[PDB]
């Protein structure tokens, strides 16, 4: 292992700072000081730290307290060299956000959420963040008639497009990244998966600077294939940031360390981030952000153990995935299975729809029964990936 | 109840024609003749019938057999007055489609699937169908390294855009509707949910004539809110057709009658189709297609019972949903909950992002603690919908 | 439908007292005085109230304080007539319980947990409770090597049999009801479904006074049929108590009002509680207790509304379920479908295994193809159930 | 890793013989001769073979035919040395079984089903099988009013105890293993998880020779922890047989190769089969049987590859799991985390309930806040497990 700043491992302040309060209990750990957080993270090899406004500045802080807090925060960063690649806003914890921020049924709450976002964009720019994340955790319902579903999407669009136009207007060097989640805390959250968030961006006025922030556990809560979903985000040129962690099944958001959930899927997620596609195409080159929470049963030694473990897991997987694609038995297994063949266009250069209809050999004279005998050998190809993952090859 | 042709209830030939073979067993019923199917459906009050190419014409039929089959098929339609509003292609049952049609790793299978589609578009136009459905049931994988994920999306786009351009080229009065499904028969299917299919259409060249065909059970297999998902399809002006049925949970595709799954959700799905949105907006005005399968434990009297039951359920729900929105106690409950308030824009006419930042009353001077006391009364609003559904109000 | 004490509607103090704090936010409501809870519940028609030791008496309460609180609560009960049918222990909120109470890895903690339970049994006995519920919420793990799994079950048995032995020794009229939950707060909880609960009971020294307390949402969190699960509990004569609420899918514990989740499943649970089994069998006669949470979006008028909605939902489903079984049309459908034939023993009186194998009629000359023609008509029977539920009959 | 008969790897004839037909398509492979299956499995290192009556002898086979087939199969076994450790009955493919075998609503069908089982017990006894498996796949319903649920369990008990009584009367060395499945082919299956299976067993007249046959994918279809479920079965001494395969989430039964689904859960099941419980306890000693299906995409080279992959996966996980527990670092972590402390009884020898309540140290003066400071370090122990699994240690 041994991580270093060129690995681009970023951690949020609320991950290691998570004190243990869940739905059935109180915090099991003492609050973590943010200057301490910076120092410890930089000592482990992180490249940067991210935060929610209220993670650093209390909802209630006076103007004087904000500047005291920020001064110490900026010095620590200076002292350590940590960057601040992403900033986000808390629009879910205070009781006023109980029906949402942007899609709140109450118009005056909608304005208060939008103004909270606009000011946070100014702090984002001041920190040097390149990405502004939006997780609409209270946007949704428990009951289907609680909302006008079309109106709720117009209210999401107005917030996002107002914030985008403000970036554009001030010339900040920022992009917005929406973060999908199917449920929790709302029974149903608007833009529940990667797909829904991607579709939504194409209806915006300022869509050009809006992309996604997929999170491993979140798509797994709908039982979806995380690698498939980020592949589609990537393919669309919309993969602006990523949140890595672990989930074991369809249940509450667990936020385990990356690799302590669905292991095989974590492997293939690292193969796509690191290696990209077999035939060539787009590559994700942003930071590798860890959005997890250290288990409440463990003390502060577990908090720092857990932060090291995110980084170890990703470097271990990376290693096995570089060996796997490099392996000449794998390259030949891939060629047998048609992996490279999928990269050839279906139509010949210049062929038209009529052309192919009239080509006797692709339809009228085609031997469907003989084409069906092909052994794709997908099981053998899967067996080679796992043996590479078990460090057996 | 009593359905009639202006209700626009359509049924596929494979629904009532489904003989009972599942994964653990053989058919429990005798094949159903398609001319018989037409006659029985028209006697029950259906408006039209849909089919998959191989539902009517065997994979193997000679040219002479196709014309014999079609002649009897067109006469029956003539004799009864049934329309053929949608046509689809089978790209999943024959062994050649074991890795897909359009995204098959084998290039020669990809061409054979595209040519099967092109010819089926010609038959679609000849029948008077307005919608051409695409369900990519074998497009996917069991193993994550079986495919180049970016290449698979380029191969889906080439098929869909070739077929779209062919419609455009021939001037057919047809639209393509993609049908999402998360898994089954593939471990992971490409375009698994409504969101993924919507996003995918915005990357097409001929996107303008491509929309969706959501199916109740399919989004429920990812645990998603069906009403939320069709609302987003509707909002985007992409809801071209719909498949109605029932699913009880995350498991194999059940295809129960509409209303024999998640009942409350079926109610709200009928409220959106029939009533549209509380504040006004788009409306779905196409056919109400039933994609279900009569339970294998029941005989042919159950097949026709089951077909009547789809229609009864939808008319019963429609009735309760018209009474519910008409109810002045509901209208007032809605007004209390902020349902109409969500329709007001957040920003005042002419207000800019800077304006709102500088409005002291929406941020600096806002009383967050007092705005948080609002009783949204969503529980009471839900209680009134259910009492309307139980026929208690 | 107006509930009367006769109905046996019970509520926990923690249900209407839930303040609204979840994993992503703070409480939206002020604390509820217990005296008020009791008077309010008495005015809505409740039969009784239930609590957890610490819902009433704080963890750190001095003796003078405990005494005061108890005097206020017993006063309230005397004034209103409410019964206290069940009492339970909080073995999950204090940080000491982060790895469980009975199955904590630390033995000193296991001893405290058990001491905490014994004292609470004393109190339960003084309040006149007939049921003692155990919900082991922190018993389990996030990771598979965290526990010696055979030892976790011995530890569980030790605590549960010590509690049972103490009851018996003291002569208290109390029975223990175990409550399953598959996950949350722990990634995996021991004794996760009704089945595991019932199995464990059979390995107990004192299993005769140990039974189950199934909760609607908890079985639905694993996707199981709640009506099937309570029928196995009844069939084993082990249905001691029941917790009713609603759950809309596989996700975090929603604790919605009973009937506000899966509606048809609620219909059929009410039928089973009220009508018993179609061929006869045991019947459940305890409290109809609701363990739900008033959505956090709602203010105090919402709290009493939701409390009320639980009892109306139940009464409304009861009216329909009684009508359903009293309908002649329904009885005829049940007979046709073989619902009373299931009650006839397969063998003849004094017919042995050998006698049957040798009966030629049942095996060797049985006409399987003819027997397979039966039209069970399950679809039509389900249609009739739903038409009774929608009150269209 | 090369399997030897010593390993006890068993395979069903139906596993490598699966032809590829699913609900959406026809078979992609030709039928497998049983003689060949036996010789092929013998050359890969299998210990034994298993079958369903009709996998071998067709439903309609004449006596001369049955005799031939049996002569060919016994020849093969004599030639290769394969054992036949388990035999089962097909009570699900023929249309007669559309509502179940033992719990069919039709009594004539219940009698046939039971006759079919008795005859198969005879055969199982002649083949030298030690285990008789029952998988009640059609036992259940799609709709909640289809069954009298108490009567369904009496019917189940009647069949299972008749089969058990017959074994005992005939003096056969056979034990019955019940196999749970939550859904598919039926919407809801009776005895859906290990827990329900174990519970039912305790109501049986002859439960002493009746145990369980859990299948990896089946418990994962309800989202349960397979390793936790088999540990309860072991703890009750009721783990008679096991079926290994892989499942990637809550969906249709995938029947993937063991290790090709949830990898860490497979690691920890292998640890439990091989290392037993950390503090000691019962150990499983039967066959390691694989009930999977070679993906239908793959031709016959894929079939033998997949058969082989099952035994390599298992051997590879075994090597890692043995190394994991033998590591000193791991043993130290286990001790710290309190894995051996769980094995110490909570009470002291001859310490009663009263003695404990009165012990001041355990209750009244227990320092809960100090006890809560323990760092269980479960994260670090899980990290060590995964590093042994990836072979980076
Ligand atoms: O605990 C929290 O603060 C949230 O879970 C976040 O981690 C969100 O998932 C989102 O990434 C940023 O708001
Ligand atoms: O059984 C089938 O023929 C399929 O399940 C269809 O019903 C698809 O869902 C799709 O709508 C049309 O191909
Ligand atoms: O909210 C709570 O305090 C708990 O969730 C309980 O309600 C459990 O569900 C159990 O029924 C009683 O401990
Ligand atoms: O494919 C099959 O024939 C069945 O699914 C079986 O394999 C069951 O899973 C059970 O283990 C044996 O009846
Ligand atoms: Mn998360
Ligand atoms: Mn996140
Ligand atoms: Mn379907
Ligand atoms: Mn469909
Ligand atoms: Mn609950
Ligand atoms: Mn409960
Ligand atoms: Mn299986
Ligand atoms: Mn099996």
């Amino acid at each position: 292992v041994q991580p270093t700043p060129a690995d681009h491992f970023t951690f949020g302040l609320w991950t290691v700072g998570w004190t243990g309060a869940d739905p059935f209990g109180v915090a099991t750990r003492k609050n973590l000081d943010p200057v301490e957080a910076v120092h410890k993270l930089a000592e482990l090899g992180a490249y940067g730290i991210t935060f929610h406004d209220n993670d650093l500045i209390p909802f209630d802080a006076t103007e004087a307290e904000r500047e005291k807090i920020l001064g110490d925060f900026n010095q620590a960063l200076k002292d350590t060299g940590l960057k601040v690649p992403m900033v986000t806003t808390n629009l879910f914890s205070h009781p006023v956000f109980k029906d949402g921020g942007f899609t709140s049924n109450d118009r005056s709450i909608r304005r208060f959420a939008l103004a909270k976002v606009l000011h946070n964009i100014d702090l984002a720019a001041e920190m040097g963040a390149e990405t502004f994340v939006m997780w609409g955790g209270r946007e949704g319902s428990e009951y289907d008639g609680s909302k006008d579903l079309a109106a709720a999407l117009d209210r999401m669009r107005e917030g996002v497009d107002t914030a985008a136009g403000y970036i554009k207007d001030k010339g900040y060097n920022l992009r917005i990244a929406l973060e999908p989640k199917p449920n929790e805390p709302r029974g149903d959250i608007f833009l529940p998966t990667v797909g829904h968030g991607l579709a939504f961006i194409e209806q915006l006025e300022h869509g050009d600077i809006v992309g996604l922030n997929p999170e491993t556990g979140h798509e797994q809560m709908a039982g979806l294939n995380f690698t498939h979903g980020i592949a589609q985000a990537l393919w669309a040129e919309k993969l602006f940031h990523i949140d890595l962690n672990g989930q074991r099944g369809i249940k509450y958001d667990q936020d385990l360390v990356f690799g302590h959930g669905d292991l095989t899927s974590a492997f293939f997620t690292v193969d796509l981030l690191e290696n990209g596609f077999p035939n060539g195409g787009p590559k994700y080159t942003g930071p590798r952000h860890f959005d997890y929470k250290p288990s409440r049963t463990d003390g502060y030694d577990g908090v720092w153990d857990s932060a090291k473990a995110n980084m170890s897991m990703y470097l271990l997987l990376k290693e096995r995935a570089l060996a796997f694609r490099a392996d000449p038995e794998v390259q030949e297994a891939m060629k047998t299975s048609g992996v490279f063949e999928l990269g050839e266009t279906t139509l010949n250069a210049g062929e038209s729809a009529a052309d192919l209809m009239n080509d006797s050999a692709s339809f009228a004279g085609f031997d469907a029964e003989a084409a069906a005998e092909r052994n794709f050998a997908f099981i053998r190809l899967n067996q080679l990936a796992i043996e590479h993952l078990l460090g057996s090859r």
